């Protein structure tokens, strides 16, 4: 059960990032904290776009959404999320306290946002989709990620006039597995292009990032994607000679016409061929 003891072992996600109950089992992906099952309860309630519930024991994990909530955490997202409450003199529940408590507490906190900051800080500002934008490029910080999107900022924000590029492919140029992560649990779009035509499956390939190239293709990024200069990933890919994104590609395309006619999609596959390539990725 090493999942479980890894995330928990995180400073501060011992408790519940809600109420404080001891040894919470349950987690917010996109949020990045744990929760008691009480709490997990109520984020349920709450909507996919708000909150995205899985357990620490029940389900399984992908290592690098284990990466990421190790990297962001309970006290990390109550700095954002409870950042004013102590000058608002408002009572955080705890453990013992009742299940409308806890929901009136948990609506406030992540859907009204009343104990927000007015603006997003630096933490590793009048625009939050800009400060996102930075903050997942080159070299990238979670915290400020996170406290971005708290404060509005759209996961695919657009850089007008100015290359057109988004936060996820910002994310790509940086080679940053933990920021593209966070941006898709957060509904980046996968396929969305820059003013050349470049999708962030596009960018993965030009630099040669093959386990970026895998995550994308994994949330289903569109193969045959034609850019600006009528190049799809593979013509990129063999125009560079990069032999494993190459494979891969053709490998997706493969697994595509087995979905089309089905079934015979399993056991990912495109997966043990990254391992055995770390290339870029
Ligand atoms: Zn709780």
């Amino acid at each position: 059960g090493h999942v479980v003891a890894q995330v928990q072992s995180v400073d501060g996600n011992a408790q519940c990032c809600d109420c404080r109950e001891p040894a919470p089992e349950w987690a917010s992906i996109n949020l990045g904290v744990t929760l008691c099952i009480q709490c997990s309860g109520i984020h349920r309630s709450l909507g996919v776009h708000f909150s995205k519930v899985r357990s620490l024991t029940l389900d399984s994990w992908e290592p690098e959404l284990v990466k990421l909530m190790c990297e962001l955490g309970n006290v990390i997202i109550n700095q954002i999320y409870e950042a004013r409450v102590e000058a608002m003199a408002v009572k955080k529940p705890g453990p013992s306290c009742s299940r409308q408590e806890k929901e009136a507490w948990i609506h406030a906190k992540y859907v009204e946002k009343k104990f927000l900051t007015k603006l997003p800080e630096i933490r590793g500002s009048l625009h939050p989709g800009a400060l996102l934008f930075r903050a997942s490029g080159h070299p990238p910080s979670l915290p400020t990620m996170a406290d971005a999107l708290a404060h509005g900022a759209d996961v695919n924000w657009v850089n007008g006039g100015q290359d057109n590029a988004t936060p996820l492919i910002q994310a790509t140029a940086a080679n940053s597995l933990l920021a593209c992560e966070f941006l898709l649990q957060n509904g980046a779009n996968v396929n969305q292009a820059d003013s050349a035509g470049r999708g962030p499956l596009h960018h993965a390939t030009i630099l040669g990032h093959t386990g970026l190239a895998c995550l994308f293709l994994k949330r289903g990024a569109d193969l045959g994607a034609r850019d600006s200069e009528g190049r799809d990933p593979l013509t990129i890919a063999m125009e560079t000679a990069n032999a494993d994104i190459v494979t891969l590609l053709r490998l997706a395309k493969m697994r595509e016409a087995e979905a089309a006619q089905g079934q015979a999609g399993d056991e990912t596959y495109l997966d043990i061929f990254r391992d055995f390539s770390l290339a870029s990725d």
